[PDB]
DNA sequence: CGACGTT
């Protein structure tokens, strides 16, 4: 691990040498460092660019400290750099690639040099390695302990803008970790090459991702503060009235927030037995417990309305009008491409993927999402979509037939394990099948359908068995997959997005079961997640060449919510359908339910 | 309620 041969450039004239020796430059990183953590808000402090290993150049535009001598205007040295930065034939590498091109998109220089992210290749070559951070990166690939922001700043109040930062340590900082970019890049880059099925998946799925990303994330979606601000006193209102009811109930003034003294109050003073335990030992008081004991006494069902809407309200009609940026008063959502394992985009700050659906009051605070003016919203949908990639997986002939014929796959699943035709299918019969169906998807045990279902486990089992002998093919790739994950131990989806398990030949009972569970969803979840992203490209790409009246905002989980004027409503959702329906090439159909709702509850 | 685990 190198150091000291870093160039903090301040004269234009090492600029344009180094612009020289860039445009010469096959591969070079790009680090961006700014003072504020936000993409969209943030003010650019300074570039970095490492085209060789160890020599990397800190480029200041704009540091506030006391004597910050001859900092080239952070204008020109942009207008110098765009014919670089906007080259195609450039390929860049960097970290967090969606946060450097937002930065440079604040001022309208559009990059379009993405080729390599170092977060990006640790996530596709081991995505149960670490964290995918720099600071993990340094030395889980390259051993070498890199320095932290940490120690510029300091933890608390004390910590320190990147801006108004001496030069020394933040020049030092900054071409440190372009270098080590390149070192990340030098290293992987081979190991990637190496693997055919994530080679395909890294060039084609996982970063073509970055620019739409970027693109939604700046976006943003709009959200009505005043509907929030008006509801969460009606949030208020009943919760002190539940706090009136409990504290009645029990005689006494407490926080039926706290589970510590909501259990020790109950069990000493109404005396249930505890049904089940905490993982911690203590008694345990989730919600199946609370129902069981609202079956008897009235305060665990007080207890559990006032858990139920003090959740939405502290978790959203509160923390979602604080988060509005001021600038443009659209609430802006940071898409964290490489977190989770399976391969699903997580939002994060706040969770937009973590909008309640099912209660009636989430319904409203669904509705709180509206379109600005002359607009309405169009929400795209995959319908069973996991249950797709089952039947192409399966190659089962009763599922594939199910889903080409177009039928509910829940009454034909219960058609085909009771015996009774679909017609015939009733409720209570095609619940039941939708639980065995996505209780198979994730590979729950038959206690799991006892507890979901109220059945006993015998019968479960005896659901299953039928379930499983008219649908061999299933269990048969179920199977297949499990042995993979002995001899191979990196069950693989369809697109070619991997999973490494660390725990299949644990040795333990206990561990071995889930990482089963696990290989067993990880190809489901790969290829939704896969089939999702290849959608967002086409789509991105269908706005970025003909620039119609319409933004997409979000992406939830197979769900691809837009923003149309009220005039393209009738064409757009048929060509976005088309651009989606045309994404995999899947033999079972990618059915899209596209809503046009006024607001976003409107069209869930 | 049945399979996993240990004294
Ligand atoms: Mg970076």
């Amino acid at each position: 691990g190198p150091h000291d041969n870093y160039v903090t450039i301040l004269d234009e004239e090492t600029l344009k040498a180094w612009i020289a020796k860039l445009e010469k430059a096959p591969v070079f990183a790009f680090d961006t460092e700014t003072d504020s953590l936000d993409n969209i808000s943030a003010n650019l402090v300074g570039l970095s660019f490492a085209i060789e290993p160890g020599v990397a150049a800190y480029i200041p535009v704009a540091h506030d400290y006391l004597d910050a001598p001859d900092q080239i205007s952070r204008e020109r040295a942009l207008e110098l750099l765009k014919p670089l930065l906007e080259d195609e034939k450039a390929l860049k590498v960097g970290q967090n690639l969606k946060y450097d091109r937002g930065i440079l998109a604040n001022y309208g220089i559009e990059l379009r040099g993405i080729a390599f992210d170092t977060m990006l290749e640790s996530y596709i070559l081991n995505s149960v390695a670490g964290r995918h951070d720099m600071d993990s990166l340094a030395e889980r690939w390259l051993k070498h302990k890199t320095i932290t922001f940490e120690e510029i700043a300091g933890k608390g109040k004390n910590q320190l803008t990147f801006n108004q930062i001496a030069l020394e340590e933040a020049g030092r900082y900054a071409a440190e970790d372009a270098d080590v970019t390149l070192q990340l890049h030098l290293k992987m880059w081979p190991d990637l090459q190496k693997h055919k099925g994530p080679l395909n998946v890294f060039e084609n799925i996982e970063m073509p991702l970055v620019p739409v990303l970027s693109r939604i994330e700046r976006n943003g979606v709009k959200i009505d503060p005043k509907v929030l601000h008006n509801h969460s006193e009606e949030l208020t209102l009943r919760l002190a009235e539940l706090e009136k009811k409990a504290h009645e109930i029990a005689g006494e003034e407490f926080n039926l927030s706290s589970t510590k003294q909501l259990q020790t109050i109950l069990f000493e003073k109404q005396g249930i037995k505890p049904l089940k335990k905490t993982p911690g030992g203590a008694p345990s008081t989730s919600e199946e417990v609370l129902e069981e004991l609202a079956l008897d006494y009235p305060l665990p069902k007080v207890i559990l309305e006032y858990r139920g809407l003090a959740k939405l309200k502290s978790t959203y009609t509160d923390k979602l009008p604080l988060m509005i940026n001021p600038k443009t008063g659209r609430v802006h959502t940071s898409y964290h491409q490489a977190v989770t394992a399976t391969g699903r985009l997580s939002s994060t700050d706040p969770n937009l993927q973590n909008i309640p659906v099912r209660n009636e009051e989430g319904r409203r605070i669904r509705q709180a999402f509206i379109a600005p003016e002359d607009y309405v919203i169009v929400s795209a949908d995959y319908s069973q979509i996991e249950l797709r990639i089952m039947a192409h997986l399966s190659r089962d002939k009763g599922l594939l037939t199910a889903f080409a014929e177009g039928k509910d796959i829940h009454r034909a699943t219960a058609a085909e394990v009771f015996g009774l035709p679909l017609e015939t299918v009733t409720s209570e019969q095609r619940r039941s099948a939708k639980a065995i169906n996505f209780g198979l998807i994730y590979g729950m045990s038959a206690f799991g359908l006892a507890r979901q279902l109220n059945i006993p486990r015998k019968e479960a089992q005896k659901y299953m068995d039928l379930y499983f002998e008219r649908y061999p093919g299933v269990l048969e790739y179920m199977e297949r997959t499990r042995a993979q994950a002995k001899e191979q131990g990196y069950v693989e989806t369809l697109d070619g997005r991997r999973l490494y398990l660390p725990d299949i030949k644990s040795s333990n009972g206990a561990r071995r079961a889930a990482a089963e569970r696990a290989a067993i969803n990880a190809p489901m979840q790969g290829t939704a997640a896969d089939i999702i992203k290849r959608a967002m490209i086409a789509v991105d790409a269908w706005l970025q060449a003909e620039q119609p009246r319409v933004r997409m905002i979000m992406q939830v989980h197979d769900e691809l919510v837009f923003e149309v004027h009220k005039d393209d409503v009738d064409a757009v959702a048929k060509q976005i359908h088309q651009l989606m329906e045309n994404c995999t090439r899947l033999d079972v159909p990618l059915l899209v339910e596209v809503g046009s709702g006024e607001n976003w509850d409107q069209a869930h």
